[PDB]
């Protein structure tokens, strides 16, 4: 069985039966195949993950950071089968494999359309091509039935936001793609490149959006600054007490077919 | 009969029968009822006004430029009521006052929305407001219907070209209120408050719009020097031959119903 | 067994026991032969589809919106024949064929008699020519005795209404087929060529039919805004209290032999 990945091709033979992934995203793929990945880069908080991605697997033992990854953790594990991130694990990788065959894909930085191709792609490497294709199959429907009964064309706008500022996810965002495939309007501009905006006080004024969704990454933060302002009661977010936070593991952290789920239900939840 | 209008209240008792209007969009909101005015500031050349808005009444008679209209040739055709600019007839209200009734509505600078608004106050002067009523809302699902007939997220991108530069007609311009009502998607900015954009060339291969709509006010122009750089043949409006040129009468110089159900099924023209 | 559709030739050979129709004049056709579909899109509401037609038949496994119908509920249901709409399923006619042989025939759009055509060539596919063609002649000679049962110069009228307006349908509509069919009179033209007429309260005044059967598609909508005008109390149907509420989803949604059947009794009951 071969993939494509970031460094050219991957091939396997053997069935892996111990997989051990550095990010968040190939947790939500195995997991939504029913496949446990023996240990996982968690930044040493299992919580990170979504409960709609560990509810499906058993619990894992954790490799430390996503940004540094304990090589010695993984080796105890006696994988099989490693899946890095290509942005976050270049250095590593000659590293990796002499522990294990590694898959390097993309996470970091993904799209909402990139995120099924490396799903795709992991159920091919793991032996499950046939029932990843289906599950993603399931997945496009899904999504196009939330569509279906979303009739809103309010802007949504998610960021992150913390003591040092806040930061919009634009349609070119992980987020920002499950709300365009979802037909969620966004109050950014379609030509929009970066995908994680910084966000002065007046972009927020000039942007407007009518629901503002906001993962918190610290208590206080920028926002809590911010409504300060007398000028803050004047955005409709503040008006119609549509600035809600919403789970920042959920948006922020968990790319993959469980996360878009979950976050098109948590969407249904807020559009009444 | 009383309405609003810029100047405050506007009342009149006897139908008007010879009308002077001193706009292009008070000329469509007459016509879209089946008025003919007995004079029109249309530059000395009727061809300014579209055809759309020509075939429904008579001939007229000239009263010169719309931003220095002939008070003699006016007064020489003794109107009943003369419909003026706010912005551009300010200074000469009190003189055209004292030659008939004179109605001071908004024409220049006018949103889509608010060129419905005047048009129905044009209908209360005249002493068709039933019959201004009714079309009206025969407009809004004219419009509504070519709305649901489309079924393009393609960005399509109205702008006049000159030998002086390129202005490209924002969501809040007049056009793009037009566009935005038949649910056609704009390669702009949401948030963009400006109406009219100067455009250089590295803005258009930034916008880089699905279709282009340029008018034409000189030829040659600054498409006609952009087309010799080498990039212009990158831009997709330039790979799929749909660099249209378009009315520029109908898209920058009338506005009104008949003005933009004519932009809708020359748009239906194009896209089909 | 050999049909022309709208590609000239489907072919079965062996009977189809499990047919799934993605159309609502599918199941009348199959209906009216006893023949019960394994799966129906029905908007996920079963009551969109008449009770003449669902209580003929067994019931079914939905699959999903028309527009957009669920490709996995169709295979899951493991079909050997799929009758899809020309007109809304072409884009997915190939990946029908691939869970089945796919029948692709008009139903939205079609006329009174182009339903029954449909109907002679779903009776073959599914290898009941000979019972379709004695139930379609059978179809032909109840209308005729519905017709021949009728003696009135009443005009009687059908539109349906929503809070954005009203839409009559004239003779060239389905409904008007049915009633032309039936012998009975409309108030419009008989040069009408459009079939849906977007009408308002100054429309409805003139045609003034005696009368006014509506489908209602939302509450409140543009009939009870048109009942607090005094001049409502002039329309002959209002003077007899003959605007009679009828079935949206029979006189609107559904089309084919049993539907058309409902009609005429539907009239014969309203006319005693």
């Amino acid at each position: 069985r071969s993939v494509q990945d970031e460094q050219g091709t991957f091939e396997l033979e053997a069935i892996p039966q111990r997989i051990v992934v550095l990010e968040f995203s190939f947790v939500d793929a195995l997991a939504a195949v029913d496949v446990s990945p023996v240990g996982v880069a968690d930044d040493n908080d299992a919580t990170r993950v979504i409960p709609a991605v560990r509810d499906k697997i058993e619990p894992w033992q954790s490799v430390g950071m996503r940004s540094q990854p304990s090589l010695e953790a993984i080796a105890v594990l006696k994988p099989d089968l490693i899946i890095a991130d290509a942005e976050r694990h270049r250095a590593i990788y000659q590293d990796l494999q002499r522990i294990a065959p590694t898959l390097l894909l993309k996470s970091r930085g993904e799209t909402y359309k990139e995120n099924l191709e490396s799903a795709q792609k992991i159920g091919v490497a793991i032996g499950k091509q046939a029932q990843m294709t289906q599950r993603i199959e399931q997945h496009k429907q899904t999504m196009a039935e939330f569509k279906q009964h979303f009739a809103t064309q309010e802007t949504i706008q998610f960021g992150v936001v913390s003591d040092k500022g806040m930061w919009l996810h634009s349609p070119v965002s992980y987020a920002g793609g499950v709300l365009s495939t979802l037909g969620i309007q966004s109050p950014l501009a379609p030509s929009e490149q970066k995908a994680y905006i910084p966000t002065s006080f007046e972009l927020l004024l000039k942007t407007n959006p009518d629901w503002l969704l906001v993962g918190l990454y610290s208590q206080p933060n920028i926002v809590d600054e911010w409504r300060k302002n007398p000028l803050f009661k004047l955005l409709t977010a503040a008006k119609k007490q549509q600035l809600v936070e919403v789970s920042p593991e959920l948006w922020s952290l968990n790319r993959g077919m469980l996360a878009a789920e979950e976050i098109a239900r948590n969407l249904e939840a807020l559009l009444e």
